[PDB]
C-alpha cells in the first residue's frame, strides 16, 4: 500500500547499533544477500538491510536460517520482521548483527523495489 516507508522500523538500525536494544522486533528490508568466504565450514550469508532511513551491511544469518536463502526466496526486496537477534563483536571491534529468527512479511516479488532512500549507517 501507500507510504511504503511506513512498512519499516525507521531508526531501528541506530537503536541496535548505538543503544544495543535487543527487545525490539524490528521490520527491515533486505537490500542484498551474499555468501562470505568460509572454507570447509558451513556456508554463511551476510546481508545488507534497510530500516528505511539507514542501510547496514553487517548482518548475518544464523546458520539455522540458511534454508530461507537457499530454498524460500529470502532475497533482495523482501520485507522481514526480526523476531530474535544478537550482536557479536569481532577482534577488530566491528559488530555483526546475527539474525536468529525472522519472518518474511512480504516476498521480494510483492514489494519489488528498495523502499525509501536509505543511506549507509556509519559505524
Ligand atoms: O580471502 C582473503 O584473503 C581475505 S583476507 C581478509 C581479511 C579480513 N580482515 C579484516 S578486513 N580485518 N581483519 C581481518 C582478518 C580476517 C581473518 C584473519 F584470520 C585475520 C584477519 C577479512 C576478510 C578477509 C578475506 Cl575474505
Ligand atoms: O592484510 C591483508 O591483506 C590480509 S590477507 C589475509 C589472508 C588470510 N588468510 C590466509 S593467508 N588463509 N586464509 C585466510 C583467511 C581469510 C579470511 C578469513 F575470515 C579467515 C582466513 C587471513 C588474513 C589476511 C589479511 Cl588480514
Ligand atoms: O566488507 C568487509 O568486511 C570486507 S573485509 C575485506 C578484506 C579484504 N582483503 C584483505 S584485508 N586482504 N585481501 C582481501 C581480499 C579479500 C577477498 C577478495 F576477494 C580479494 C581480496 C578485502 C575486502 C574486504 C571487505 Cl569489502
Ligand atoms: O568473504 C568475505 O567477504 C568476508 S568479509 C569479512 C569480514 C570479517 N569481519 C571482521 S575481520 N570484522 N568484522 C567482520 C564482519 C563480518 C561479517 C559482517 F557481516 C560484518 C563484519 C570477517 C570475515 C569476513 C569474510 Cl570471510
Ligand atoms: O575476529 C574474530 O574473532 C573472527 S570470528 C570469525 C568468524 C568467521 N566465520 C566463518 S569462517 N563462518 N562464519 C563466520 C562468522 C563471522 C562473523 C560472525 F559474526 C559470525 C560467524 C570468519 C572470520 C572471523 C573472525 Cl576474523
Amino acid at each position: 500500500g501507500s507510504h511504503m516507508v511506513g512498512q519499516l522500523s525507521r531508526g531501528a538500525i541506530a537503536a541496535i547499533m548505538q543503544k544495543g536494544d535487543t527487545n525490539i522486533k524490528p521490520i527491515l528490508q533486505v537490500i542484498n544477500i551474499r555468501p562470505i568466504t568460509t572454507g570447509n565450514s558451513p556456508p554463511r550469508y551476510r546481508l545488507l538491510m534497510s530500516d528505511g532511513l539507514n542501510t547496514l551491511s553487517s548482518f548475518m544469518l544464523a546458520t539455522q536460517l540458511n534454508p530461507l536463502v537457499e530454498e524460500e526466496q529470502l532475497s533482495s526486496n523482501c520485507v522481514c520482521q526480526i523476531h530474535r537477534f544478537i550482536v557479536n563483536t569481532l577482534k577488530d571491534g566491528r559488530r555483526v548483527v546475527i539474525l536468529m529468527e525472522l519472518e518474511v512479511l512480504k516476498s521480494a516479488e510483492a514489494v519489488g523495489v528498495k523502499i525509501g532512500n536509505p543511506v549507509p549507517y556509519n559505524e
